[PDB]
């Protein structure tokens, strides 16, 4: 479905690219992506599906246009009932994310460190015996949303269901609308708020509940729309990342073998893998009409400012295609870039790094199911429908 072409955009900018089902998405989802860096595609195009927007193709504009917010507003993220703070907004966005940061910082992920390594050897020695699994369902879905519960000091029981409200969010079976797994988020979180607004402990959602906003105690709407991106925001990028990175893992096993044989190049192999297997797409909307790089925007128009590209553009990373652990300047902007950069980064570098020490120590060797084509999927937040691994658990070393 091509939308009608606006008058102000010119024919020669025009590239039909659907982010939601990009062509060759069979060779990988990065490398689909990656066709919008092939040498006859200008820095700046426009796409006529998903309603028409704009996409930024190269890492230079992509981090101009997330610096420039009076241009490029996060007023209308998504391409094509969302209320999340501080997502769609543009001093206050400063002083949400200051509270965020109080909970989900550096210091927070240095004490939670220990207790994600106790999760992830649980897990892991729960699967090791088996010589099989899917990655993406039996570690990978499980393992954020145990990490949000100990950070939001909310109780194991708990999981099921908040899982379920998180999946409706972004993969809906049908039993929910966008719209009434929101509430019923907001349902379960508004009576904890409260609770902890009045005898609150340590965690997360006593910190935010007990939060100032304009020399103001923070709102019951405002708190649980940051509670509720606190929850979502680091659910579905773990998850796919995770996959990506295994999958890789799994079909390379020089890397793999580099990371066993040195364990301390893993903070390092994070960082490049992240930038290898980035996974975010996300967009602003034009405040006003402007001229980008010698394109006339109009205001109203859509921007697809893909996370994912910067890293992967040739201008930013040489041979990037490659993944090198030893590189000596990994760019990327894979958490982002400008106000809006992941509050959540330091917990995820810290289950990413986590995860694959664990792993690598107790699984060292392992391969994707023999006869399994691993099948990606495209999106806002692209990922692996699933990920078959095998190993013999007699090359294994027991808890
Ligand atoms: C590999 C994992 C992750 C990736 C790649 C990722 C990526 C991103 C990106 C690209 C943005 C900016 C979006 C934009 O500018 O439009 C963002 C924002 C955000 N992230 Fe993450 N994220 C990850 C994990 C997490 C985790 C674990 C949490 C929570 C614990 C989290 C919470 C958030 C929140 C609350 C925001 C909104 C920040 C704001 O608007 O001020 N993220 N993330």
């Amino acid at each position: 479905n091509l939308a009608p072409l606006p008058p102000h955009v010119p024919e020669h900018l025009v590239f039909d690219f659907d982010m939601y089902n990009p062509s060759n998405l069979s060779a990988g989802v990065q490398e689909a992506w990656a066709v919008l860096q092939e040498s006859n595609v200008p820095d700046l195009v426009w796409t006529r599906c998903n309603g028409g927007h704009w996409i930024a193709t190269r890492g230079q504009l992509i981090r101009e246009a997330y610096e420039d917010y009076r241009h490029f507003s996060s007023e209308c993220p998504f391409i094509p009932a969302y209320d999340f703070i501080p997502t769609s907004m543009d001093p206050e966005q400063r002083q949400f994310r200051a509270l965020a940061n109080q909970v989900v910082g550096m210091p927070v992920v240095d004490k939670l460190e220990n207790r994600i390594q106790e999760l992830a050897c649980s897990l892991i020695e729960s699967l090791r015996p088996q010589g099989q699994c899917n990655f993406t369902e039996d570690y990978a879905e499980p393992f954020p949303i145990r990490i949000f519960m100990l950070l939001a000091g909310l109780p194991e029981e708990d999981i099921p269901h908040l899982k379920y409200l998180t999946d409706q969010m972004t993969r809906p079976d049908g039993s929910m609308t966008f719209a009434e797994a929101k509430e019923a988020l907001y349902d379960y979180l508004i009576p904890i708020i409260e609770q902890r607004r009045q005898k609150p402990g340590t965690d997360a959602i006593s910190i935010v509940a007990n939060g100032q906003v304009n020399g103001r105690p923070i709102t019951s709407d405002e708190a649980k729309r940051m509670c509720g991106l606190l929850l979502v925001g680091g659910l579905d990028t773990v998850v796919n990342f995770l996959s990506f990175s295994m999958e890789f893992l799994a079909k390379s096993p020089e890397h793999r073998q580099e990371l066993i044989e040195r364990p301390e190049r893993i903070p390092a192999a994070c960082e490049e893998l992240l930038r290898r297997f980035s996974l975010v797409a996300d967009g602003r909307i034009l405040t006003s009409d402007y001229e980008f790089h010698g394109v006339q925007l109009k205001k109203g128009d859509q921007i697809l400012l893909p996370q994912m590209l910067s890293g992967l553009d040739e201008r930013e990373n040489a041979a990037p295609m490659h993944v090198d652990f030893s590189r000596q300047k990994v760019s990327h902007t894979t958490f982002g870039h400008g106000s809006h950069l992941c509050l959540g980064q330091h917990l995820a570098r810290r289950e990413i790094i986590v995860t694959l020490k664990e792993w690598l120590t107790r699984i060292p060797d392992f391969s994707i199911a023999p006869g399994a084509q691993i099948q990606h999927k495209s999106g806002i937040v692209s990922g692996v429908q699933a990920l078959p691994l095998v190993w013999d658990p007699a090359t294994t070393k027991a808890v």
